[PDB]
C-alpha cells in the first residue's frame, strides 16, 4: 500500500518496503518518490556541491537491491551521455531543474549521435530511465541556480558508460561517491 512519504526518512524506510523482493513496480517506485515533498532541511546533510563539476553523495544503501544518492548540480553543470549499466534509474528534482536529453543506442558505425528529444524535469518530479528505453544526459543548465536531485538506482552499481556524442563510441567510468552518509569521502 503507497502512502504519501511525511519526510526523506520516511520515503527511505517505504523504498525499503518497496525493494523488500525481487522485482520493481517501477509505476509505484516512481509514484512515491513524486509523492515526496522535498524538503531542503532533510536532505542539506547530502548536498555537498563542488565548484568544478556535480556531486554524487550517497544517502542510503537500501537492502542490498538499491543505492540511493544526490547529485548536486552547480550551474552549468552536466552528465556525460550515459547508461545504467542494466538498472533501473528513478532521478527526482530537489531543487532547480534539470534538462535530459534522450538518445538511441548507438550503432556500431561511427556516427553523430543525434538527440531523440529532451524535457525540463521540474521541481519535485521523478523521471524514469532504463537501457531498454535508452540513453540520456542531464544537465544543469541554469546560469542562476544550483539544482538537486535524488537517485535511485535498483541494483545498484559503480560503473556505466559515458558515450561521445561525435561517434557514439563508448568508455566505460568508475563513478565515485563525493560523500556518504553526510561524511566527505575523499
Ligand atoms: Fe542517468
Amino acid at each position: 500500500e503507497l502512502l504519501k512519504p511525511r519526510t526523506l526518512a520516511d520515503l527511505i524506510r517505504i523504498l525499503h518496503e518497496l525493494f523488500a523482493g525481487d522485482e520493481v513496480n517501477v509505476e509505484e517506485v516512481q509514484a512515491v518518490l513524486e509523492a515526496y515533498e522535498s524538503n531542503p532541511a532533510e536532505w542539506a546533510l547530502y548536498a555537498k556541491f563542488d565548484q568544478y563539476r556535480y556531486t554524487r553523495n550517497l544517502v542510503d544503501q537500501g537492502n542490498g537491491k538499491f543505492n540511493l544518492m544526490i547529485l548536486c548540480w552547480g550551474e552549468g553543470h552536466g552528465s556525460s551521455i550515459h547508461d545504467h549499466t542494466d538498472s533501473h534509474c528513478f532521478l527526482k528534482l530537489l531543487q532547480g531543474n534539470l534538462k535530459e536529453t534522450l538518445f538511441d543506442w548507438p550503432d556500431k558505425k561511427s556516427n553523430e549521435m543525434i538527440k531523440k528529444s529532451e524535457r525540463t524535469l521540474r521541481e519535485n518530479q521523478c523521471a524514469y530511465i532504463n537501457d531498454s528505453i535508452g540513453l540520456h544526459r542531464v544537465e544543469n543548465v541554469s546560469h542562476t541556480e544550483p539544482a538537486v536531485s535524488l537517485h535511485l538506482f535498483s541494483p545498484p552499481f559503480d560503473t556505466c558508460h559515458a558515450f561521445d556524442q561525435r561517434t557514439g563510441h563508448k568508455n566505460k567510468v568508475t563513478m565515485t561517491f563525493h560523500s556518504k552518509f553526510g561524511i566527505r569521502t575523499p
